[PDB]
């Protein structure tokens, strides 16, 4: 359904998500198809990035579907990021507009920084030396942020947040001298193997939604994911709620997040998981089956960024 979440500038925000990453294998025009049929099943919540080299893709659908009247443009919520290349203030517009001219589309509805780690400025989004290694730049993400603003100033952006924050990070924005917005989420890794809770209590102190990505489990695309991680979706508590409930171990996990004041993402390029995640509203968890599913806690983080550790603005070596 189309319920929502009340942002702290006033924006609603759906509270389930369509994830559109894909692994690099996958081609871009599986992106545009599979971006239509969310909108078809029912999202309203669309994640992209210019990282996923998809907003072409991800416009034209979106695009089509208005274009054919099956939605209108203010109905759909649509989000794109901020890359690591482009974090120095003089190029964070020139990124936006970037975005917006792949999309064509006249606003994003949320714009995010994708990743507090710098990197040098150019075409290549993951810039290597003559010895594999990122080469790093150096930013202060505080005057990321007040270009950041200046986006919605200027209509380009109508809501603006974080992603892969720490608590530490959140603070030194929301602290920042003459801050104009806050952030109105920080979108992370969360999923039963991963919960966040104390990342999601101070999230919501703050009045910043948590926005779960890799809820399923994440794609394991390696290098950036460890294949000998256990597979979420395999897990026997998740499989049996999905039995008693008669839905499945996604959906279990994705309602999980609902229960919890989470909103959640769900990438699947497969017509009939798509519309399968969607049906996450017609059921309900028991308060003891929440706590099962909170037991299934085992910090076990799917998506490391390791290439990207080192520099001190590296999210993950806090403890939250
Ligand atoms: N740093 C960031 O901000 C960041 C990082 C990671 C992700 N994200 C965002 O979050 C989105 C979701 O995360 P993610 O891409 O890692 O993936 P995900 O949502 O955790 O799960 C995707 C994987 O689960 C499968 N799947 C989807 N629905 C399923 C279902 N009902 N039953 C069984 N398997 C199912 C997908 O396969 P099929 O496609 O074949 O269904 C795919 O293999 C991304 O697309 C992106 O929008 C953001
Ligand atoms: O799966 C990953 C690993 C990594 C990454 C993906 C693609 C890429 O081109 C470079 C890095 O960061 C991410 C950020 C995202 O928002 C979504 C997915 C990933």
């Amino acid at each position: 359904k189309y319920q929502c979440v009340k942002l702290n500038d006033g924006h609603f925000m759906p509270v389930l998500g369509f994830g559109t990453y894909a692994p690099a294998e996958v081609p871009k025009s599986k992106a545009l198809e599979a971006t239509k049929l969310a909108i078809e099943a029912g999202f309203r919540h669309i994640d992209s990035a210019h990282l996923y080299n998809n907003e072409e893709q991800v416009g034209l659908a979106i695009r089509s579907k208005i274009a054919d009247g099956s939605v209108k443009r203010e109905d759909i919520f649509y989000t794109s990021k901020l890359w690591c290349n482009s974090h120095r203030p003089e190029l964070v517009r020139p990124a936006l507009e970037r975005s917006l001219k792949n999309l064509q589309l006249d606003y994003v509805d949320l714009y995010l920084i994708h990743f507090p780690v710098s990197v040098k400025p150019g075409e290549e989004v993951i810039p290597k030396d003559e010895n594999g290694k990122i080469l790093f730049d150096t930013v202060d993400l505080c005057a990321t942020w007040e270009a950041v603003e200046k986006c919605k100033d200027a209509g380009l952006a109508k809501s603006i947040g974080v992603s892969n924050f720490n608590r530490r990070q959140l603070e030194m924005i929301l602290n920042k001298p003459g801050l104009k917005y806050k952030p109105v989420c920080n979108q992370v890794e969360c999923h039963p193997y991963f919960n966040q809770r104390k990342l999601l209590d101070f999230c919501k102190s703050k009045d910043i939604v948590l926005v779960a990505y890799s809820a399923l489990g994440s794609h394991r695309e390696e290098p950036w994911v460890d294949p000998n991680s256990p597979v979420l979706l395999e897990d026997p508590v998740l499989c049996a709620l999905a039995k008693k409930h008669k839905r499945t171990p996604a959906l279990i996990a994705l309602r999980y997040q609902l229960q919890r004041g989470v909103v959640v993402l769900a990438k699947s390029y497969n017509e009939q998981r798509i519309r399968q995640n969607v049906q996450v509203f017609e059921f309900q968890l028991t308060s003891e089956e929440m706590k099962a599913i909170d037991g299934l806690n085992r910090n076990v983080r799917y998506l490391t960024l390791d290439i990207f550790a080192g520099p001190p603005n590296y999210p993950f070596s806090d403890e939250y």
